[PDB]
């Protein structure tokens, strides 16, 4: 944890955020030393370091080249993930200036990454909204839909943000309800991925058919449908822990079928 | 989402929450009707269903025995998860009535758990805080550590909160590796559990040793150290993460050397 003013020997991947946005000049994350982004005096966090080079956090908003950080996501996977962790923090910040409890105005810890209130005795932490994302496998098939949302033409696997009080398997069940009217088995956990879209962990996994009809949730879904391995629709893109349960399960159809 | 004003006969589990705290008179969940609990014409809010009873949420402070909703963790794993819901519901609510944007008087969905701001559009769900924990194992023998957070002499596995931007893989490895300074390979999610206190969700996970020595930090841990899984010492009681994870260790352990 460090937090302080920027000097010339400062150098790295630099994180330059506000609202959710971060700063891609050259639609690349700033790289160098401090001084060739005019950064010398301002305030800021080191949020990590990536082989050797720290990744800095300062919060402030540049004229041009704001936008998001999927933009970046085809860095190093460590590198993507600190980068968002950048764009959490400032809008972690931003998000608790008052305090929600009593109303007064908070400041920053220096132990770690949290706010505290003067006034009440009260505190926040960063908020990491743990999301289920489950591929769902009938012998030579997998479920996959198209989402009410956002329209984009791609059809993809189920999720959703887990609620206060259940489980991740109770979240899979209950959202795959939800969604879709069938129930699964087998549930397999594969992966985890930070998503900063604003700010989900994601817990990916693999599930069997077990019974029921598809009937979908039209707030949700405008279409679901089983798609045989071979024979698939548009996929999600590479790099989404989406992608990849589907591709293990597809993976695994070809060479079991 | 469902939001009401309490009648005569309304009836079934009773979460009365405020501060971190349920009402447990004399130190059980109330059940039963509204008229038996005072609570007609109260605001309720439905937060679940046990054996097609509702399970109740209400907002306000009973002046005697308020208490942690750990009281009731042997009551079964449902209806503890519900109360932990109403628990933790509570404290949300709570904890944004001014808005931290902007500092106005936040209102609340009427669709979903969620606070709204109407003068700037921003807006707040409750915070799970995801949390690992670990059953490392290392052949026959599995690390069990005592906590100098709470001392009383009971070996349990390690835990740690998932940091902004890490994943649970990572979160293990690090947790693991600055609190008894080994390396981990071959994880394994085992299971998942809400745990109010505050506001967390436990993924449990299995690790098998890499490499290393039992290097900690005192400000974590009293000692730490390798047991044989048929000679155990004291474990966490039956009923939480801990002690699951510790059992499907042992059970596994007994799977592969006998
Ligand atoms: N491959 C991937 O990594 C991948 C794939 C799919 C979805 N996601 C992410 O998983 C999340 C889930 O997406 P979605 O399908 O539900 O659509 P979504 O992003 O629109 O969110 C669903 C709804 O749930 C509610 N919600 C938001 N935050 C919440 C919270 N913290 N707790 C409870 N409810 C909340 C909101 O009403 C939201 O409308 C999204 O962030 C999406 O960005 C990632
Ligand atoms: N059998 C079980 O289920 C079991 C067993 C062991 C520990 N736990 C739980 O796991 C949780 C965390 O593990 P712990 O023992 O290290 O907790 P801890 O509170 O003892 O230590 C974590 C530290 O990080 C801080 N912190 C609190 N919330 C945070 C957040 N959302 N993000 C980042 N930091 C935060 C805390 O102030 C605390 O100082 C605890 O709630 C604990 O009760 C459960
Ligand atoms: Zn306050
Ligand atoms: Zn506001």
């Amino acid at each position: 944890s460090m937090d302080r003013i920027i000097e010339k020997l400062d150098h790295g991947w630099w994180v330059v955020s506000h609202e959710q946005k971060l700063w891609l000049p050259k639609g690349e994350l700033p790289y160098g030393e401090a001084a060739n982004f005019d950064l010398v005096g301002q305030r800021a966090l080191q949020i990590g370091e990536w082989q050797g080079e720290p990744v800095w956090l300062v919060q402030q908003q540049r004229r041009h080249d704001m936008g998001s950080v999927r933009q970046v996501i085809d860095l190093d996977v460590g590198l993507f993930q600190l980068a968002g962790r950048g764009v959490q923090l400032a809008e972690f910040y931003r998000s608790h200036k008052y305090c929600g409890y009593c109303g007064h105005e908070m400041y920053p810890s220096k132990t770690e990454w949290a706010m505290l209130c003067s006034h009440c005795r009260e505190r926040y932490y960063p908020q990491i909204a743990p999301c289920i994302i489950v591929a769902i496998r009938r012998d030579d098939s997998i479920l996959l839909a198209q989402h009410t949302r956002h329209r984009n033409g791609v059809h993809t696997v189920l999720a959703g943000f887990v609620e206060v009080g259940e489980t991740l398997e109770q979240a899979v069940a209950r959202e795959v309800m939800e969604e879709s009217g069938i129930k699964v088995k087998n549930l397999r956990y594969v992966t985890s991925q930070p998503w900063p879209f604003p700010q989900s962990l994601m817990t990916a996994f693999m599930a069997e058919y077990d019974s029921g009809d598809i009937v979908i949730d039209p707030k949700e879904l405008l279409e679901a449908n089983w798609y045989r391995y071979d024979d698939l629709p548009l996929l999600p893109p590479p790099g989404t822990v989406a992608r990849r349960l589907i591709e293990d399960t597809v993976a695994m159809c070809r060479a079991e079928y």
